[PDB]
């Protein structure tokens, strides 16, 4: 898709000039070794001073041929403990749904900062996984304990 590929080249240029420290976003390769702009491997650092601190959380960003009409699918690989991340790893966030708050102008940097913000501030209104949501509601201390253990597990 020429439209998607043109926009994704624009995103790649912008990202290299200006990206938040400690974040990673890199296109993958096709089986012939050429660049695949439709599939990016990314990493989000936990914010300092939070239970997420010290972790580097890997996620894949998958673009459909009609991007930027549609948002990319964002999937933590491996899946994470968080009330708004599905057991599959897929992130549940309003800016990542075409019918909700997605706008074609939204950039990869804005998506990744949006997901980082979500990590430290769950949305109790759209629970995506039972366990993390239930613990968040029932025992915030236990929740943060689980988050810190996870951050340690994913230290780079
Ligand atoms: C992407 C090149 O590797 C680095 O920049 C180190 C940080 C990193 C960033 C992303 C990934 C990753 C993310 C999603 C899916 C598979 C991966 O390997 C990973 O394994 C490692």
């Amino acid at each position: 898709s020429g439209i998607a590929l043109s926009r994704l080249a624009q995103e790649r240029k912008a990202w290299r000039k200006d990206h938040p420290f400690g974040f990673v976003a890199v296109p993958t390769k096709n089986p012939d070794g050429t660049m695949n702009l439709m599939n990016w491997e990314c990493a989000i650092p936990g914010a300092a001073g939070t239970p997420w601190a010290g972790g580097l959380f890997k996620l894949r960003m998958l673009f459909k041929d009609d991007y930027p009409s549609s948002p990319p699918k964002c999937k933590f690989e491996p899946p994470l403990f968080h009330p708004n991340v599905y057991p599959s790893g897929t992130v549940c966030l309003s800016i990542l749904e075409e019918d909700k708050d997605w706008r074609p102008a939204i950039t990869i940097k804005q998506i990744l900062l949006g997901i980082q913000e979500l990590l430290n501030e769950p949305n109790i209104q759209d629970p995506a996984q039972a366990e993390a949501y239930t613990i968040y509601c029932q025992n915030r201390v236990e929740y943060e304990k689980r988050v810190r253990a996870q951050a340690k597990k994913f230290a780079p």
